[PDB]
């Protein structure tokens, strides 16, 4: 517990700590939940993780993701020293410079690109599903939601398949962390990878989007080697943990929802319905801003350097925006949430990552309908900027299957 500022009052204070909140084993939204109890004010300071605010309510949070110039990308992440390090590209910039930046990611991996890469993503379901269906088993997160979105990135990136373990080895460091790196070595080791990519293709461009990243031009001059390499190193990992724990925690709800599940196989017209309901139920993402001048938001003074967390997670859970929130209602009507995030920085990726989710849903009843978590297994959920799911073993009958 970090010393209290003396411009934080005391009836504010809320000691969450982010990465390992407490009631975890209710389920890592369930413990993030507890922020919005009828005693905990829409906006608090915890002294764990260095000390900061967060704000508890999708009022609040939508409000400041929109005010970008008083809550600052420059420093997005607890603790200070992780989020000082960070300088990705566009997620720790503001407009406007981070606009033309924006529009460059999303020539890469916005909407069009999405068609282009459907039969693709289509065809690596299926194959993945295949592959599982006869065994009657899975460890789902390692078997099929890893290596989904990676081998997808590896296409769009066009980088060779046999780089996958080291690239998965690269990011598990950074985003899997174990203590013996810091946040800084890891991001390092990363770059190590990409930076010899990104000179080959600035001699030699293709079409995949490294080269398009790499030789676009921005604000009027051409994107430098560094620019370039703080975008891509965004665009590998922005997809990949986000879409591993998103599905897991997905596969999860339906393991032990038959009901869901066959509301979903007499009814497929609704699994795009089911693909929102379930972003906003099992949203995951909690990143932050930093104050830059000292404001009064909602009653509360904020200091200069202050640093907000501003969970995206809990928008669409606040029970003032969605009755009986922690419900899953594939018929729920004005569906909200702040999953994808709010404001500048509003996922590029959406339109991507719906297509996957929407995708193994498909895919996955169609082959494999009827599934149930291991008997005995204890899923066991993890928190931080990216919640999740530590392993989940599923189980099915493979007379129950068909080959599609
Ligand atoms: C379920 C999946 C995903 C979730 C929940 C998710 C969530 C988010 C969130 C919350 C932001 C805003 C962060 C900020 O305001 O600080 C964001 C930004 C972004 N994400 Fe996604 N993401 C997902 C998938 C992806 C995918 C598939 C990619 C593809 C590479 C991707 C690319 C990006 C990019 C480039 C941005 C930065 C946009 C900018 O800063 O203007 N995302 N994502
Ligand atoms: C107890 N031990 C194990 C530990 C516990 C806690 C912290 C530890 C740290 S730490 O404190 O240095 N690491 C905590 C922050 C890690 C940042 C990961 C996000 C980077 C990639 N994602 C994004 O850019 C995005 C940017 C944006 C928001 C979000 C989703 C998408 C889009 C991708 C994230 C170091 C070492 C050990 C630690
Ligand atoms: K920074």
């Amino acid at each position: 517990l970090a010393p209290l500022p003396p411009h934080v009052p005391e009836h504010l204070v809320f000691d969450f700590d982010m990465y390992n909140p407490s009631n975890l084993s209710a389920g890592v939204q369930e413990a993030w939940a507890v922020l919005q109890e009828s005693n905990v004010p829409d906006l608090v300071w915890t002294r764990c993780n260095g000390g900061h605010w967060i704000a508890t309510r999708g009022q609040l949070i939508r409000e400041a993701y929109e005010d970008y110039r008083h809550f600052s990308s420059e420093c997005p992440f607890i603790p200070r020293e992780a989020g000082e390090a960070y300088d990705f590209i566009p997620t720790s910039m503001d407009p406007p410079e981070q606009r033309q930046f924006r529009a460059l990611a999303n020539q890469v991996v916005g909407m069009p690109v999405v068609d282009k890469l459907e039969n693709r993503i289509q065809e690596l379901a299926c194959s993945l599903i295949e592959s599982l269906r006869p065994q009657g088993q899975c460890n789902f997160t390692e078997d099929y939601a890893e290596p989904f979105p990676i081998r997808i990135f590896m296409l769009l990136a066009g980088l060779p398949e046999e780089d996958i373990p080291h690239l998965k080895y690269l990011t598990d460091q950074m985003t899997r962390p174990d203590g013996s790196m810091t946040f800084a070595e890891a991001k390092e080791a990363l770059y190590d990878y990409l930076i010899p990519i990104i000179e080959q293709r600035r001699q030699k461009p293709g079409t995949d989007a490294i080269s398009i990243v790499a030789n676009g031009q921005v604000n009027g001059r051409p994107i430098t080697s560094d620019e370039a390499k703080r975008m891509c190193g965004l665009l590998l990992v922005g997809g990949l943990d986000t879409v591993v724990n998103f599905l897991s925690f997905s596969m999860e709800f339906l393991a032990k929802s038959p009901e869901h599940r066959q509301e979903l196989i007499e009814r497929p017209e609704r699994i795009p319905a089911a693909c929102e309901e379930l972003l906003r139920r099992f949203s995951l993402v909690a990143d932050g801003r930093i104050l830059t001048s000292d404001y009064e938001f909602h009653g509360v003074q904020l200091k200069k350097g202050d640093q907000i967390l501003l969970p995206q997670m809990l928008s669409g859970l606040d029970e003032r925006e969605n009755a009986c929130p922690m419900h899953v209602d594939f018929s729920r009507q004005k569906v909200s949430h702040t999953t994808f995030g709010h404001g500048s920085h509003l996922c590029l990726g959406q339109h991507l990552a719906r297509r996957e989710i929407i995708v193994t849903l498909k895919e996955w009843l169609t082959r494999i309908p009827d599934f149930s978590i291991a008997p005995g297994a204890q899923i066991q959920h993890k928190s931080g900027i990216v919640s999740g799911v530590q392993a989940l073993p599923l189980v099915w009958d493979p007379a129950t299957t068909k080959a599609v």
